[PDB]
């Protein structure tokens, strides 16, 4: 609040008189005593934790609502659960949302997060690797690194090509091979900084 | 017996009058009428089953006795068990056996066996893979090929290099990878003709 008020003070805008705020096209819009003042987002310092955030569209909500992707005066509605489906009784909904506009904001937020994580890695600052729990098969070892379990293939049969692919990915991330008593490859010693990239690489290979 | 008798008849020897036989340095020695006759073993047909034999020195006996590697009028004595050690009480034994003379015949016999198995392979003749039981970790599959179980390493840890070596040997012999519920690599589909060569290769890699 103090940062936004101080920023408004720079443009000679009294916060106590503002009619409405808005954030559109990467700019903050202020409506006070008549016309709307345009302030670039770059010029306002965001809450620090927002730099560590990955979730643009509230992907876990029953229903998510925003302005991006839909005409002005309308709200974008993303229905995700049967509870969220009840909004169809309350609102006359239309199709035609601009899906690519929403995805662009997903990527910009993720790139902001990647820059902040890289900066913490370079500066020896603390990182909580909270997104490892986004993925199945990830466990935390006693020493603060992670193991990644590749779900056992039926009857423990692996093609030579498949096994070689697993070893190549393990080598790339300095992982160590452990064979479980259910016939799975489990790769140990993965840095929290590498877990997401390695899992996606494994998923890409099937 | 009939083959030896007819062979001797060709050299004008009546087997009934023979005083002693000997096999030394590639020859059949025949002592008859106070004479020594030498017949190259190459001119004599051996019993068919000997071509499929691997064991020159009776390697499973309590004590094995022969003439190779010791001076004329002595017997070579290879003691292998505590039962065999009792011969030390019956015989004043001497050291100095020519071990290479014995090894030379081990390898000649093995090479003869390899030639006959290869001949049978080429002719699609019946081979009994009786020597697969010389090695641990070898099992017979339902379809007449074999699996080779690599004894699980402690806690199922394998170096990337170790796993790659196993896969390379599996590939060479057209083997298929199965991971056991004790953390072992088990290689399936190995021909009886290849089992020994493959096991020795794995043993060579440690
Ligand atoms: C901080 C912030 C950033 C946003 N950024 C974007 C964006 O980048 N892109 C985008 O498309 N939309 C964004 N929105 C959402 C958008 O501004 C609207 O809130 C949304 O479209 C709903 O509009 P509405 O007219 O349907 O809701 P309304 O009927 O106006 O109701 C708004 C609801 O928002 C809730 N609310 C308001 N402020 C907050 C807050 N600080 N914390 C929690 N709840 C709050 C109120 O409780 C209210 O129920 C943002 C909203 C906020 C609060």
């Amino acid at each position: 609040y103090d940062e936004l008020k101080e920023t408004l003070a720079k443009y000679n805008i009294n916060m106590d008189d503002v009619e409405k705020f808005d954030i559109k096209k990467g700019k903050l819009l202020v409506y006070v005593n008549g016309e709307e003042h345009k302030i670039p987002l770059k010029e306002i310092e965001l809450s620090a934790g927002c730099k560590m955030c990955r979730d643009f569209d509230a992907e876990m909500a029953d229903v998510s609502v925003g302005c991006v992707g839909s005409p002005d005066g309308y709200s974008t509605v993303i229905i995700r659960t049967e509870k969220g489906e009840e909004i169809k009784n309350a609102i006359e909904l239309k199709e035609g949302v601009n899906l690519e506009a929403i995805e662009k904001l997903r990527d910009l937020k993720l790139n902001r997060f990647k820059k902040e994580v890289e900066r913490r890695k370079a500066e020896d600052e603390k990182v909580s690797f909270y997104w490892t729990a986004d993925y199945g098969g990830v466990g935390k070892r006693a020493d603060g690194t992670y193991f990644i379990r590749i779900r056992a293939k039926p009857a423990g049969w692996y093609s030579i090509d498949e096994a070689r692919e697993i070893l190549e990915i393990a080598e790339k991330y300095d992982g160590k091979i452990k064979m479980t008593n259910r016939g799975a490859f489990e790769i140990h010693g993965i840095s929290g900084f590498d877990v997401e990239a390695m899992v996606l690489e494994l998923m890409e290979k099937g």
